């Protein structure tokens, strides 16, 4: 098909987006990551090279990943909404 598209896509990689997600259209795959990036807190090494995160090649970087997502605005302090209980 690889016809054209009249609708939502990511912001991220740009693969459709599943909708509003931490005030940015991301999709299922990118928002994953992030989520995952602030629930585990990871960190990672600055990567000057900036590369950038294309459908074709989403898993291709992990610091630029998580930086994109950032600059477009990806909000937080959100994460925390309506979780099962966990020991606290
Ligand atoms: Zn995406
Ligand atoms: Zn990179």
């Amino acid at each position: 098909g690889s016809s054209g598209s009249s609708g939502m896509e990511c912001r991220v990689c740009g693969d459709k987006a599943s909708g509003f997600h931490y005030g940015v259209h991301a999709c299922e795959g990118c928002k994953g990551f992030f989520r995952r990036t602030i629930r585990m807190k990871l960190e990672y090494e600055k990567c000057e090279r900036s590369c950038k995160i294309q459908k074709k090649n989403r898993n291709k970087c992990q610091y630029c990943r998580f930086q994109k997502c950032l600059a477009l605005g990806m909000s937080h302090n959100a994460i925390r909404f309506g979780s099962g209980p966990s020991s606290g």
